[PDB]
C-alpha cells in the first residue's frame, strides 16, 4: 500500500479502537496500525516525492514516523497487559499524533 | 509461513472480502492479504525450489508477485477512502491475479 | 512494539484461537502471531539487553525464536487448508513453545 492508504488505515483503525469493548479488538486494531505505520514509513508522501532522501524536510518525515511507531508500540503493550481502557486512552493521544502527521503531508 | 500457506491465506481472505458488509472488514482482510503476499514473495514455490535465483523462470515469479502486491495496495486505498464496494470490485480483479499466480506455481 | 508486548500478543492470540469456531478467525489470529513473533525476534528481552549480540546466550534467543516462527508457519498452513481443529491442536503445541520461551526471558 502507498503512504496515504496507510495513513487512512490508521485513522479508521482509530475509529475501530474507540468503538471497541474488549481487549482483543483493541490489540488487533493496534497491530494493524503497527503494520500500516511501518509501511508508510517505507513509503513517501506525494507532496514529498520531489525532495532529497537526505533532505531535512524528508528526514523530519522519517523521524516523525519513528515517533508514531514508538507510540503505537507503547499503546500495544498497554492493550497487551489487558488494560483495555488505558490503551484506549493511549489511542486518544495516538490520534493526536496521527492527525498532526497526516495533515503535514496530506497534499 | 511458507509460500502455499500464504497463497491459501490470500484465497480465503478473498472469500472473507466477498461476504463482507462494512468497510473495516474489507480493509482488514486486504491488509492480511498484504502481509501474506509480502511473505510469499520472500518465499519460494515448491516446484521452483530447484531453479536459479537469477533464473528468468524464478525472476518472473518475483515480478508477478510484485504485481500482486501492487494491486493489493490499490484495493486497500479504495477500501481506505471508504468505497467498500469499489474495493470489493478491485478484490474481484484481485482474485483473477491471485488465481493465475497460484495456478502457475501450485505443484 | 517491544519484546514482551509481542510475547503478550502471542499469549492472548492463543486464547483467541482456543475459543474460536471457524477457520478464518484461527487463521487471522495465527497471522497476528506471525507478525508479533517476527517483531519480537527483531527486539531484545529486558534481561538480555546487556549481553553480546554475538553472545551464545543471545544467539540462543535468536534461534529459539526462529523455532517459534517455524511452528507458527506450520500451524498457519494447517489452518489454511481449512483443517481448523488440527490447526487448533498445532496451536496447543504452539502454546507450549511460546510459554517456554516467555518464561525464559520474562524478567
Amino acid at each position: 500500500a502507498d503512504w496515504e492508504a496507510a495513513m487512512l488505515t490508521l485513522l479508521m483503525m482509530l475509529k475501530v479502537i474507540e468503538k471497541a469493548d474488549n481487549a482483543a479488538q483493541v490489540l488487533t486494531a493496534l497491530w494493524f496500525m503497527a503494520l500500516a505505520a511501518h509501511m508508510a514509513a517505507l513509503a513517501t508522501p506525494p507532496k514529498l516525492e520531489d525532495k532529497s532522501p537526505a533532505s531535512p524536510e524528508m528526514i523530519d518525515f522519517r523521524v516523525g514516523f519513528e515517533e508514531l511507531a514508538t507510540e503505537i508500540g507503547k499503546a500495544i503493550k498497554l492493550a497487551a497487559l489487558g488494560k483495555v481502557k488505558e490503551a484506549q486512552a493511549a489511542a486518544e493521544q495516538l490520534k493526536t499524533t496521527v492527525n498532526a502527521h497526516w495533515q503535514k503531508y496530506r497534499s
